[PDB]
């Protein structure tokens, strides 16, 4: 049938694993991290750290961890052109891994156009299609941003709002069917709210530490986490 | 005649069985619990137990209950993305019952976009009318929130509201035609409310009880329902 | 001629019957209950008696009565799913009636579409052209109700307005060239208006008596109707 | 030539014949009551009588009276539904007829549509063209009543103005080219005033009496007319 | 040339002869009454004597006057309906003039539609066209108020405005070319004021007299006209 | 060239030859009245000579004057109709000339619609064409005023402004093209401004004497110029 | 290539040349007055010497001067009708020259239509494109003034500001490609501003003086410059 | 594939050179100066130095400096019109380098229409693809300015936001792909924000100095920069 049982479904669910924020607190409120199977947002300021983060996970998503998680290659389209390979060699310092190894770890993409986005998400497919299992995360930083460019104006969002979603469906159809977490930053019933099963706020609390909360996602608790940035990606905000 | 009798019409109506909510006080307020040959709501807040109830009955229509009703297979449309075989064998257990079960027991199918959930729902169909008495609920959660989206701004509802309607129909038609109980989440003489005969307002009662209460269904009573939900779905609220 | 005179006219209306409402000063207001070749429209609050009058008539139309009214079948058609063929075998009783019959007794046809309402009305006419003098009421509740759906928003009223006439038109057309009493319940110079040649209004008198008074109907009295309601249907209200 | 002289005119105009009202005053006030080779329009209340001088004259027309009028058959269209051959029987009576006669005496025709409306006005010519001298009345209540149905909302007037005079031209071109009388209820430089020569306005002086006076008619008096009502059509207000 | 000389010019205007009003101070507004070549507009009321004027000169424009003025035929196009030959031998009296001459003295057509209006407009040519010199004046009251009729709502003015002066011109051609008078009774830089060369307004002075002015006419005097009516048509006022 | 030299120009320029306005303050402001290869504007109130000016001029561009222009034919375009040959033969009295002369003199040309106008127009061309140097002057009184007609309500100005200038280009390029001197009378950066060179305004100072003042005119003096009004023409305001 | 080098462009900047204002401290402003591969506006009022100034310079672009100025010929397109061959010899005095000469040396052209202007500008290229170094100004007093004509209202200005920029860019285009100096009188991120480089602003310093400011200018002083006008043109205004 | 790994990417940003700004405290803000791979925008006042540091880069990118960065030929394309070379033989030699040379070392291009500047934008790249590693900078001031024009009223504006982001993408594939240093000036979530990788402000500090501040660029310094402007180009700012 065009659907499988739900015993047959949680045999999927199984291979459902977080990949770690590199900070705890922050880890738990997501209990584990990012997940898969789930399109996850990041919501911001002005000047957030989701555009750090995503170098973290570039990362995190390589070293092994709970769950028995392997890690894997990953793809990350960047729309906005803030992608540092010179981060990532800072990172994998704090976590001890070849540098030559971690960057031939990412796979790089610099998103145009809002048409050469999808051009390229319904590209990811094939190489997720080619083989499986070895990509274990897809961040696009950010999505929505570069569409909000070639719209035709305050009346056209009606080619935006249908092409928006005639894609944010082609990338949750990724996540769940090729099992791996997708990421994505950006700062806006909203069609990038159902689009997205989890929903991080961030805010933060003097220049060192950050605030993440959740505006939506299944289990969310009423706590913040409170977190730190550093060269080494994202960590613990300690005392 | 493209209609039948009265009589012959009572005919049918004695195969109206419903399906607990799991909760007294509630099964009370729908005089049995969800209905067949009926569409019926869920209304709630942005933390509402809807989701959880779903769950709840993918299981208590397996369990045999009043008016000798069976138990039978079920399918579970999942626009949202927020089905969790895992809540199951937690409930299959306040009903002692082989995991394995419950799950080979439900069908499980992801609704991406609002051309693709009514592609669902003309096949639900085929697989009612290919053999039957074996389906004894439809449970969509949420119909509308996958429609709110591919709308072309506040400027072509008439796409959608003809659009949502040309299948809330095809909805109707099943359940009475097929005789389930068909059961739906969602957070809206409103299209969707002739459509569905049995409308269902959720409140909560500070975090343990939740309180249940009509919008507008047939011989609707004045009183409210209190219960309560737990890893073994919803039940009873005591003392 | 594409028209007769006034005699071979009356010739007609002395076949002109009434068919009792089951409450004398609510038969009064209507001189005799529900007409002939005339549609009557049930004007009433968010909970109205109109859905169980329905049934009331579904019998009254059988027991013989006043002016030598016979009795005859009946068509239910059913737009809001309210019909309950137990409530009939709960009335025949108080009119001391053959349960299977009153049932054997009645048309029903459910109403999904707006315009499976007029594939039906369309069809009602075929079984009247068929054989004639057995059919004795039309009774469609609600009729409006099913179109304020299928509508296309605010701004296309257009084609309601124009589709809705379309048909109360072919009601009337029905009404008085096939000599029956169309019953019509919904809660709305309005093309129901014209459309109706007697329109009735509800309201509540405390739960168990109703008052019926009339909106604009040909000699319409100034005063009201005190009627009771119960499990037999409709009846008169007592001390 | 596509016109007459003065003279050969004024010949016609020697044909020009008063229907009374049934009341004195109120034949005084048109100088006779109805009037020929003229439209002539009746302005009222909620509840006028309108509805029943139409009966009245479909009688009134047949006593032969002043100005040797002889009297005539009938045409009564009927877009309201309020026709009562019963009443004629009642009246004919006050003027000591033949009752199958005042009725093989009145031509019935009901108007459901805005089209059927002139489907028949294109036809009462032929009738009138046919056989002349016979016809002495088209009585057509109400004219427009029926047309504020079938428009396409306050947005398609003009389809509606259009056809309404589209008719209400060819109504005028049969009462003065057949030569016969035109009455017409309504409620509404307005399309229907050129149209119709002369208009009676209708007020109700409690209960008995009724007030007729002219909106606009050539030779139109400041004075009101006293009239009352009975079974018998309409009369003189006495003592 | 497509144009003459101006001698070759006035050797027209010595044609020019003006139709009395009856009124001699309302002749001397006019400097002799109605003019040639020109199209005279009739300002007024509610109550207005134009349409009673418009048969005065019905005559007038037959009794030989001033400026050695033969007298002649005359065509009265009747918008309205208002055209009563009995008020012409009722004014051929004070002019002593046979009566049967008046009337075939005068041209009568009925305007019904906005088209036949000048359906007529260009058969009056025609007539004119055939021979000369006989036909005097072309009265036609009123000429607008007809086509405020088969307007298309206040949105369509566009076809009227367009349509009136496709014709207010055609009559223009017609009065000076052919050398008639052109009288226009009505209620209105207002395309029917360039249209018309002489615009005259009425007042009433109470019931008697009426004191006619000027809105607009080559060498127009501050004074005013005061005129008197009765049977025998329009006339001087007396002490 | 499509274009000639400033020499070549200035050698036109020799051929600039002003027409009296029969009024020598008058002439002033205009320093020598009408001017040629230039087209004049007459800004006036509801009550101004500009029509009386046309024939003042009608005659004075006959009689030789200053910069020894000789006198010649003309084209008197009228709009209004109001163009008196009579007139004329009561100037050319004030003038000492022959009468059938200065009419002999003028050609005269009704203007009906504002296509008939420029019909006119582009003949107006071949007979300057034709033969040169005889005809002096082209006055078109009024030109705007047609055209407020056939325009389609204030919607399709977008007709008129382009239609207009369609045209007061075509007059352009007669005046300075074939030299001549072009007056005309109207009552409005407005296209019919940069049109005209020079734009005269006109008040009333009490009956007898008229204040002349330019809006618009090169070398335009701050002084006024009274001017007084008789049968012959426009003349000079004494003591 | 399609585009120069640096060097091989100060190669033809080398050929830039100032045309004098006639007025020292103007020519300050300007740095030597009118420049060339450079469009030059003129800002003014009501009654500014713009139009004064076009004939100045129609000569002073013929008096060899600073710079090593030769002096060329001239094409004057005139959109007002404001050019005084007469001006011209009244000029060349204060600069002791030829008349015959001065006006032998400017080409002059009328523009009427907005169609006109550019079928000259288009033109006025082949004559420098024919042969080179002989003209060296292109003035068009007033460029814009004749398209707020042809325009269609306040709604076209889409094919109005589109056509404007169609040519304001061929005329650039010919500026510097041909290297001449163009100079531009009217009275308005404007369009026409990008369009001109150097922007001139006249305001009247009572009768006599001009005070000559800059709107926007590479390198524009903050001071004004204050001159003179006489018959002689434009001069500096002495104590 | 259709996109290169981390690796592989930073293998290329080692290839990431800046070109001095020539003022120390504003080449720190941009760590270096203008970035290659990256469209930079300059925000200013009516008067501001972005058309004078325009040239300043136009030799800087030729003076061998830090992170052994060479220096190039470029590419100027002047919307606006202010390119100086002589400006720029003013700078070489606070440079001390040959004239001819830093000419010869300029490529120029004036933008005359929107569609001329990509005409353009489409070929600097085949120069660019043609030979490597000789263009350093591709400077375009300025990029907008010259779209506000070519539009079609604040109707059209998605003629242009479609047209202008059309292009912007075509310069960051410029960029980024052929690895130069883009420079752009101009006056305005900003289609042209997330377009320019690094926005500079500009205010003016009294006249000498200015500052430059950022708008927002990765790693924005909230310090402001205090420069200089002098004939050679921009420099620091002493005691």
């Amino acid at each position: 049938p065009g659907f499988l049982t739900a015993f047959e479904y949680s045999e999927k669910r199984k291979m459902v694993f977080h990949i770690t924020t590199g900070s705890q607190e922050f880890d738990k409120l997501l209990g584990g991290g990012i997940e898969s199977m789930a399109i996850t947002e990041a919501f911001g300021e002005f000047r957030t750290g989701k555009t750090q983060l995503s170098h973290t996970l570039c990362v995190t998503a390589q070293l092994p961890g709970a769950g028995g998680y392997p890690g894997g290659k990953i793809i990350f389209i960047d729309t906005e052109n803030t992608f540092r390979p010179d981060r990532l060699r800072d990172i994998a310092d704090r976590f001890n891994v070849d540098h030559d190894a971690v960057l031939d770890n990412v796979l790089y993409a610099r998103a145009y156009t809002s048409e050469h986005q999808m051009e390229l998400l319904d590209y990811v497919a094939a190489k997720f299609h080619e083989e499986a299992g070895i990509f274990k995360l897809l961040i696009i930083d950010s999505i929505m941003a570069l569409f909000r460019v070639d719209f035709s104006g305050r009346g056209e969002l009606a080619e935006r709002q249908q092409k928006l979603a005639q894609m944010l469906s082609r990338l949750q159809k990724i996540s769940e069917e090729y099992n791996v977490a997708v990421f994505v930053t950006n700062q806006m019933g909203h069609i990038l709210a159902h689009a997205s099963t989890t929903r991080i706020s961030l805010r933060k609390g003097r220049g060192e530490l950050r605030i993440a909360k959740i505006y939506d996602s299944p289990e969310m608790p009423e706590n913040e986490a409170t977190f730190a940035i550093t060269a080494g990606g994202i960590g613990d905000a300690k005392e």
